[PDB]
């Protein structure tokens, strides 16, 4: 059996913070910590009042003039579990249960004979940002999988799922056909989305709580439009239709070619900038030039468009389309025109009724990745 490489998507993977802050929103917020301690997931900072000390950490700061993001004063974060499983495996790791998302998987091929740490590793990556500002985690990578080859004899399978099919997509366009010939065996898709999402849109524009249903959707917002990879998962016309509407609002329409004016009119200019900086970074036609296995969710309700009653203060109505929740089904259309241009093998799996996440412990789904992995 070969070598695994897990990796993680959006707020896929823990993440920690250590302070030292000049000051803070309120005094109740910490200044200083001892040590590095769970910034993500911890359910105990996201309760109301708590939840302002939070954001003040765990936002990032734009720079206008270096076009580039910074951590706040005083506050550092690292990515821990990097070729480990523990990061990825549960989100809140003193909250088992209810944090579950690459377990289930992991277990599974554990059963089959891998080792945590061994056979099977994680690739986990600070997500707020675009690949842009993760240039070590790749370096990192490439030496990881380079290691596991030599360590365990043959070639990796990448197992990415959301955005981490399109972190992984990006560092494999970079890398040299003969580097991927050798080291890549197969490149397994789950839930990619290509050419952006939907859900993007309600997100930046009035906030999204549909995980954290405790806390006001106006005050994660702050957070979640602080994320380059939020603007960076914006629809694509390449996938989308040019003309296709999004939004609409009691004045105006918004479709992908009015991203500009969609920014200035919610009052945050530094996400046009963001968007600016990011959409180009993937060759919308370059194939990842691996074998590949596109897995995708259908049958499950997943907003398509939204009307404003009130913009952008108020909740919208949806529209709701095809995929496996958060995913538009109209994502899939790109593996679908890579096997048009195919040297290496391109093979598409529809996965019925299945959710976005809950895929990940999918039975189908794993009896999928057994075919991969020992066929
Ligand atoms: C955003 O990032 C930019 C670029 O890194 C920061 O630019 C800052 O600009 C000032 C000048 O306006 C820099 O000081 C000058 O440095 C040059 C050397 O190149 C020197 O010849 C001048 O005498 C002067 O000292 C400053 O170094 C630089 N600030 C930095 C690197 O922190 C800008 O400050 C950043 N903005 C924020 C809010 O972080
Ligand atoms: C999509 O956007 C890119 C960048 O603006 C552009 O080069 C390309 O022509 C666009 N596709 C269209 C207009 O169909
Ligand atoms: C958006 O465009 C469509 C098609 O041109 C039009 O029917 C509709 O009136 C527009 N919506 C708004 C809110 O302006
Ligand atoms: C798994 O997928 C099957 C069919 O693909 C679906 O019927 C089922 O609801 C899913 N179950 C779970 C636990 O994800």
């Amino acid at each position: 059996h070969p070598p695994v490489v897990l990796v993680p998507g959006d707020l896929g993977n823990q993440l920690e913070a250590k302070l030292d802050k000049p000051t803070v929103v309120h005094y109740l917020c910490s200044k200083k910590t001892e040590s590095y301690f769970t910034i993500w997931l911890n359910l105990e900072l996201l309760l109301p009042v708590i939840i302002d000390c939070w954001i003040d950490n765990i936002r990032l700061v734009y720079n206008k003039t270096s076009r580039a993001t910074q951590f706040p004063d005083g506050v550092d974060v690292r990515v821990p579990g990097f070729g480990k499983t523990f990061s990825l495996e549960f989100l809140d790791p003193s909250k088992s249960s209810v944090g579950s998302y690459f377990h289930t998987m992991v277990e599974s091929l554990v059963g089959w004979g891998y080792t945590r740490g061994e056979d099977v590793r994680g690739a986990p990556y600070d997500w707020r940002r675009a690949p842009n500002e993760n240039g070590p985690y790749f370096l990192a990578l490439r030496e990881m999988i380079e290691e596991m080859y030599q360590l365990y004899g043959g070639p990796v399978v990448l197992v990415a799922h959301s955005m981490g099919n399109m972190y992984t997509l990006y560092f494999l366009q970079r890398q040299p056909q003969a580097w991927k010939d050798k080291y890549i065996r197969a490149f397994v898709s789950l839930g990619a989305p290509w050419g952006g999402v939907a859900k993007t849109l309600r997100v930046l524009a009035s906030g999204d709580n549909n995980r954290i249903p405790v806390i006001g959707p106006l005050k994660i917002r702050e957070q979640q439009r602080s994320a380059v990879s939020t603007s960076w998962l914006l629809p694509y016309n390449y996938t989308w239709s040019p003309e296709k509407v999004f939004v609409q609002t009691p004045t105006i329409n918004y479709t992908l070619r009015d991203y500009r004016k969609f920014f200035q009119d919610i009052g945050f200019e530094d996400g046009w900038l963001m968007r600016q900086d990011t959409e180009g970074l993937v060759e919308a036609t370059m194939p990842p030039g691996v074998q590949l296995h596109c897995l995708y969710g259908t049958g499950v309700p997943t907003p398509d468009s939204f009307y404003y009653e009130s913009f952008p203060d108020r909740d919208p109505k949806i529209c709701f389309g095809d995929g496996d929740g958060t995913v538009n089904l109209k994502s899939a259309l790109q593996c679908q025109a890579w096997q048009s241009r195919q040297e290496h093998q391109v093979l598409l799996q529809e996965l019925p009724g299945s959710e976005h996440i809950e895929m990940l412990a999918n039975a189908t789904t794993l009896a999928y990745l057994k075919r991969v992995l020992l066929g």
